[PDB]
């Protein structure tokens, strides 16, 4: 579909069995959820963003559904305040901007 | 026009007669620059994110110029890592997402 920003880009996601909103979001190059359970291994990491710097639990490979569409991909998992879709999925679904 | 995101986003702006980059960004609701030299008199605000918060300085009916598209609005100036175009300004441009 095509997204005005008008609203915030919240969409429908499916990761892990469980259904959640997230965030499309070109501003951030991964993509971080909230505190789940993953079941799947993982290592630790860190981002930062506008007030500092997160650590986070880094799972690769994970499936996801995005709107409906699939995609695989490195998924943080952290304390955001919302989960986020980022650079690395947004170009697997084939998302662009434009203007 | 039509962007993709293998890379990030990035944009020329022009603003207070100076040229920078910026990043597109939907996951922003407001647009945030580098600390930079602009006239006349704000107000205190308080943004937040990922790493927690941040205080940035608030200055209404600043004309900007996004790629070659003149808008005016609301732009904070503060310690982010890159300058970000957030929504306020994006709506402003056309500019849409699409998959
Ligand atoms: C301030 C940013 C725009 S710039 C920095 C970015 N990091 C990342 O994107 C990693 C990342 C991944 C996911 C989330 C945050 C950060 C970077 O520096 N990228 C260049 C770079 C390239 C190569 C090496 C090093 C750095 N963080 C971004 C950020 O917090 N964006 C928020 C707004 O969209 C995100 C947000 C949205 C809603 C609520 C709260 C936060
Ligand atoms: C983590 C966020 C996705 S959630 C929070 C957001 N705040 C804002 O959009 C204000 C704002 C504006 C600009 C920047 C940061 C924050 C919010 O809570 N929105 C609902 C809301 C609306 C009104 C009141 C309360 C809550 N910040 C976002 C964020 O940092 N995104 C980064 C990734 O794109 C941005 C980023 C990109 C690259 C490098 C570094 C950072």
């Amino acid at each position: 579909p095509q997204i005005t920003l008008w609203q915030r880009p919240l969409v429908t996601i499916k990761i892990g069995g469980q259904l959640k909103e997230a965030l499309l979001d070109t501003g951030a190059d991964d993509t971080v959820l909230e505190e789940m359970s993953l079941p799947g291994r993982w290592k630790p990491k860190m981002i930062g963003g506008i007030g500092g710097f997160i650590k986070v639990r880094q799972y690769d490979q994970i499936l996801i559904e995005i709107c409906g569409h699939k995609a695989i991909g490195t998924v943080l998992v952290g304390p955001t305040p919302v989960n986020i879709i980022g650079r690395n999925l947004l170009t697997q679904i084939g998302c662009t901007l434009n203007f």
